């Protein structure tokens, strides 16, 4: 089996991601937000604490024929932005772009901090990461590619985000029509739950190449490319009247500035980030200060190549016994 949906930016800065996902029976179609940095799937519901909720779409598990109560089990999550969201476990029949497993953990909220609340575009997560992150209580629930693997003709996804456009999660095959020139595929570790690998080093605009290792995760939940310190200066070095502001929360830039573009290594190959992408926009309404789209990792604990890096690639999430990456322009 295979699946293949559309996903598409929530905003004009492209901040996330929703894709649509069908739950229960009969459908309720949810758009969430796709993130190959967590490992739980959890929805707006009609459980949800009425005042959390705020524009929507909420799963009720009670219309669908399907749904089924797990027992006593429970989840709760924080991510790496301070969100976090609660809540009670349902199994039901989710889809995505055609492809259906039945039986997947489907988190019911109870809770959800301020920032979901306040984002009515964003339904949910559907996490991607490897399923030992996922926080269901007394038993650990699979991720929907997790449960789907064995079902899939190639046992992959792919992100194809697109630059302020609609772009592609595939399941279960390579579309070779996607991007240019060829895959590289580089070696992931799954010690910390996450699709981390090693980037071999990076350039700022038509600079000379630094080879240099570079660990990180791929993670399609995050906006922004976060990188140590040392490269991350090296890069706003290179645009005029750039700073780090500690009163906006890192580097800003005068909107009118031309930006460089960034490359990260793939082993021997290379993704070139247009400077176009490392543009964030007005730091507040009407500012000629904008924000950056490449930022300092210290203090995460992890690199993070979010959806500014991501987005100059097509991204293959390779699930085999021995989980890879590959990366290819386009
Ligand atoms: N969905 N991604 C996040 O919540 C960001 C993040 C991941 C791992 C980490 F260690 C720190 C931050």
């Amino acid at each position: 089996s295979t699946g293949s949906a559309t996903t598409t930016p929530i905003d004009s800065l492209d901040d996330a991601y929703i894709t649509p996902v069908q739950i229960g029976t009969p459908a309720q179609t949810l758009n969430l937000d796709f993130d190959t940095g967590s490992s739980d799937l959890w929805v707006f519901s009609s459980e949800t604490t009425a005042s959390e909720v705020d524009g929507q779409t909420i799963y009720t598990p009670s219309k669908s024929t399907t749904a089924k109560l797990l027992s006593g089990a429970t989840w709760s999550i924080s991510y790496g932005d301070g969100s976090s969201s609660s809540g009670d476990v349902y199994t039901d029949t989710v889809s995505v772009g055609g492809l259906t497993v039945t039986g997947q953990a489907v988190e019911s909220a109870k809770k959800v901090s301020s920032s979901f609340t306040e984002d009515s575009t964003i339904d949910g997560l559907l996490g991607l990461a490897f399923s030992t992150l996922n926080t269901v209580s007394p038993t650990q629930q699979k991720t929907f590619f997790d449960n789907a693997k064995a079902s899939l003709d190639s046992p992959v996804f792919t992100a194809d985000l697109g630059y302020h456009a609609p772009g592609t999660y595939n399941f279960g095959f390579i579309d070779t029509t996607a991007y240019t020139g060829s895959i590289t595929y580089t070696a992931v570790s799954t010690k910390q739950g996450f699709w981390e690998w090693t980037s071999t080093g990076y350039a700022v605009g038509s600079g000379t190449f630094k080879s240099t290792s570079i660990d990180g995760i791929a993670d399609t939940g995050t906006t922004l490319l976060y990188l140590p310190a040392t490269v991350v200066s090296a890069y706003w070095a290179q645009v005029s009247g750039a700073k780090s502001s500690s009163s906006v929360g890192g580097y800003v830039f005068p909107c009118s500035a031309t930006l460089p573009s960034f490359t990260f290594g793939v082993g021997s190959a290379r993704i070139v980030i247009p400077g176009d992408y490392i543009d964030f926009g007005p730091i507040s309404t009407g500012s000629s200060s904008c924000f950056g789209g490449i930022q300092s990792s210290a203090g995460i604990g992890i690199n993070i190549f979010g959806d500014v890096a991501l987005k100059a690639a097509f991204v293959v999430f390779n699930g085999a016994t021995t989980p890879t990456l590959g990366f290819a322009s386009k």
